């Protein structure tokens, strides 16, 4: 990225504890030396002859987003071989993380996430950004019961597969859609956080104990139906009504999400961070 | 410490010199080959004893090493030999536009607006990496045989860093002050737009081979910019220059700081996106250069 700082992390953070790590890196909660402010620092392995064009497009997209429900950005440090990416320290983790142990969400709870994530697609949508990935676990928490949209790594993924990939006059109109959009729009979004939605009620998606290949087999056969909500008498008309809707197949009828703002499910009275609060309430107690 | 990286050894031992550039009370510049590969650096050589405040010399290194970009000077590492410190930086062989405008004349619109997006660029990275050139003009903007546009110079962003450090370690207890004192304290009086302003006045000098107000006495110039009612400069032959020029001027040259574009913004102004802005306008200029030497 042309605005990484070659620095030391450590001269500007106190690395707090390591919160996890794998193969995509290693994430730590810190706090800022000068200010005080917790982040979490997400570092990945950066050596001289890497490939970076992946890395590169993640920062880009975190760097270019100023909205409260995208994970904030406070830059990267190239040292010692590593990349250090400093972003928003939400001190509850994934949603992902908070239902493995509360169980299934409750409506209200479900409403007043879908609804940030929303706000959060509109954003992103309105500069010709993709999440890609919207699941709980990309769905990050803090202490104050907001929401936030995070980890843009498939994003970023496809952004650069797609630039690589990058003559066209002998391709069909689908070919070239591929070869150019990556074959479908922001929409996808909009179908992930229906999926989403059912995973909070339930706990998994639909189809999750169905082996993956065969589920994407089964999407893309023609008869296709739009999964549903199992115990339909949970859950309010709104709730089935917001699962319909964002479970479009057809991309050229489900609605954008600034339209789904607009929902009875995500405009009622009463969403607020409080809702959550409760559920970080039940997560400790 | 002047610098964790330095080379304790003698810079001669890899590097033939060639030419004096030039020197002053800052040090002596020399062109200098590589003995193995035959490239070209310049070398600034500055006196440096055991008892000398290494604050300054310390924070240019540190700002030379750190900034990488294609609008910023190249590193290539510091030597430290018989007390005398050798910073080693990229050879710009067309010098600075100051060396080339006084051979070519001014520059042509074109050739202005594009040193005007290169050197936004590079103000764009600097400030993104929380630094303030303060000394943007004609003489710190080198040209390379390339024909590539790279800031230089930072002798005086480095002094101001290091006058600011020094004033706050004496700084004294704080619980009596205003917050605006603090402020001065920690960030100095002014920010990185200062920078977008000497861009516009440096983009006059291209164009009419004088900053304003050359001729007025210094400490006079100082005065005026002080009154209010200042009025910021302008082109002064109207007709030989498009509105887009005369407009940005008019923006980068906005009195009050709160109201100055940033880089980034100025970036999309119309003088610096139009089309045919390439570097054949620069290798233009050198050819120019090279027809006048
Ligand atoms: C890396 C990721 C997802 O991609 C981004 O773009 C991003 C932006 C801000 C990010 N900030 C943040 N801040 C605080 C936490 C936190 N987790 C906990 C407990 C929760 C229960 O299990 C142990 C840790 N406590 O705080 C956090 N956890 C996440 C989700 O668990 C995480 C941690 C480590 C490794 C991967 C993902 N992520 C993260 C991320
Ligand atoms: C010292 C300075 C400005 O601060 C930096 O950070 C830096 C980085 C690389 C730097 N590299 C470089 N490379 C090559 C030249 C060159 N000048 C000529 C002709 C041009 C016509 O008159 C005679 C010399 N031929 O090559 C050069 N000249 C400049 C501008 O004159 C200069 C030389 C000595 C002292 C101050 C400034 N500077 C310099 C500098
Ligand atoms: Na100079």
């Amino acid at each position: 990225d042309p605005d990484i700082f070659n620095r030391d992390p450590r001269d500007h953070y106190d690395l707090l504890q390591r919160l996890g790590g794998g193969t995509y890196g290693e994430v730590f909660k810190a706090r800022d030396k000068v200010s005080g402010d917790l982040v979490a620092l997400k570092m990945v392995k950066m050596e001289p002859d890497d490939d970076v064009s992946t890395l590169q497009k993640e920062i880009l997209i975190l760097k270019t987003c100023r909205h409260a429900n995208i994970v904030a950005y406070h830059g990267s440090y190239l040292w010692l071989q590593k990349l250090w990416i400093c972003m928003e320290f939400c001190g509850a983790g994934s949603l992902q993380d908070i239902y493995q142990v509360t169980g299934s969400l409750s409506e209200l709870q479900i409403s007043y996430v879908c609804r940030e994530v929303l706000q959060g697609l509109a954003y992103l949508h309105s500069q010709k950004k993709i999440h890609r990935d919207i699941k709980g676990a990309n769905i990050l928490i803090n202490d104050a019961g907001e929401v936030r949209l995070a980890d843009f790594g498939i994003s970023a993924q496809i952004g650069a597969e797609l630039a690589r990939r990058l003559t066209p006059y002998w391709m069909a109109p689908e070919v070239a859609a591929v070869a150019l959009k990556g074959g479908y729009n922001e929409l996808c979004d909009i179908w992930s956080l229906g999926i989403t939605a059912i995973e909070l009620a339930e706990l998994q998606p639909p189809l999750f104990d169905v082996h993956p290949l065969r589920v994407l087999f089964l999407m893309t056969k023609s008869g296709y139906q739009p999964p549903r909500l199992k115990e339909k008498g949970k859950w309010s008309a709104a709730f089935h009504n917001f699962i319909k809707v964002t479970l479009t197949k057809s991309p050229k009828k489900r609605p954008s999400a600034t339209k789904m703002l607009s929902h009875q499910l995500v405009s009622q009275p009463g969403l607020n961070r409080g809702l959550i609060l409760d559920l970080l309430d039940k997560l400790k107690n």
